[PDB]
């Protein structure tokens, strides 16, 4: 509350930590369905199904621009690439498994980074 703070957390690396993470999702052999966003005129569906359309090369953008506050708001832009896909895509489809597959990967590296 006013003039009580909890100890500061060193959140000065925070942004080229979570630039390391996102550089390893990049690279990922299943990342293809990830890096660029889906193509609003060419799928049909997507636009009118999926409110908040997210994908990796707009979250680079969006950090390397200061337009993450903090390291919460980053893990919920990835987590949103892999909600939209859930949503549209079935489980059983390479795209679907990707996206499992991605969150995974994504949900070690953030707990081991900072948890």
């Amino acid at each position: 509350s006013m003039s009580v703070k909890k100890p500061k957390r060193d959140d000065s690396k925070d942004l080229a930590l979570c630039s390391m993470i996102l550089t390893e999702m990049e690279t990922h052999e299943d990342a293809w369905p990830f890096l660029l966003p889906v193509n609003l005129k060419l799928v049909p569906g997507y636009k009118k199904v999926i409110k908040k359309p997210m994908d990796f090369s707009t979250i680079r953008e969006k950090l390397s621009s200061g337009q993450y506050p903090n390291l919460e708001t980053f893990a919920l832009d990835v987590r949103l690439v892999f909600d939209n896909c859930e949503t549209f895509n079935e489980d059983d489809s390479d795209i679907g498994r990707a996206g499992h597959n991605m969150r995974k990967y994504f949900e070690k590296k953030w707990t081991d980074t900072f948890k």
